[PDB]
């Protein structure tokens, strides 16, 4: 059972924009999502304070980065706080509409596409990298779902079968055949180190093979 949204027409213009615009700092797409799951991290922390039964679903909170050179994909795991079918149909791209506005502005008095985490939307410089984006997602208390898009006006949604995750999110980059680069252990090092090296959860750079 497999849903497809059509992305509000703000949305579907930043990512176009972000995939039309010659821009070669393409690397900071990682440093957008790592921020995105310490940000999870951190509120699934929070919650717990209050409500310790919130990390019954794993109490490891953490990032694993996992490349894999035959399905060319880089795939960005944490144990935070994860999304609802809610977040991912409509919530999400409703805070993104004026963050969207807020960049586009930004960007037409000089700011450039590095900056895009400062308007909340960070998540679609993924398209920098990436022809299609697959989003595996729990939330406590919401079945796991399995968003997805390769841009073009629209994204699907359906309930993930798939192996169980707990609590958390997978974004899974399949990768531009000209930027298999960020599948290279030596490349997310430093990467890694470059812009995330203070994010206060351990991350994992698993190895190929
Ligand atoms: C409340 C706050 C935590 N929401 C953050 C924005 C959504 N977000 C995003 C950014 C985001 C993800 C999307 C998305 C829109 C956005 I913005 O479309 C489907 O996948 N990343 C994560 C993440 N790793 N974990 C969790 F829980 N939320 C994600």
């Amino acid at each position: 059972e497999v849903e497809t949204f059509a992305f509000q027409a703000e949305i579907a213009q930043l990512m176009s924009l972000i995939i039309n615009t010659f821009y070669s700092n393409k690397e900071i797409f990682l440093r957008e999502l790592i921020s995105n799951s310490s940000d999870a991290l951190d509120k699934i922390r929070y919650e717990s304070l209050t409500d310790p039964s919130k990390l019954d679903s794993g109490k490891e909170l953490h990032i694993n980065l996992i490349p894999n050179k035959q399905d060319r994909t880089l795939t960005i795991v944490d144990t935070g706080i994860g999304m609802t079918k809610a977040d991912l149909i409509n919530n999400l791209g409703t805070i993104a509409k004026s963050g969207t506005k807020a960049f586009m502005e930004a960007l037409q008095a000089g700011a450039d596409i590095s900056m895009i985490g400062q308007f909340g939307v960070g998540f679609y410089s993924a398209y920098l990298v990436a022809e299609k984006v697959t989003v595996i997602t729990k939330h406590n208390d919401d079945e796991q779902y399995a968003w997805e898009s390769s841009a073009g006006g629209s994204f699907t949604v359906r309930t993930d079968t798939g192996e169980p995750m707990g609590r958390g999110t997978k974004v899974i980059l399949h990768l531009k055949e000209d930027q298999t680069e960020y599948l290279e252990e030596r490349r997310i090092k430093e990467i890694v180190k470059k812009h995330s090296q203070f994010i206060g959860y351990p991350i994992t750079l698993f190895v190929e093979k």
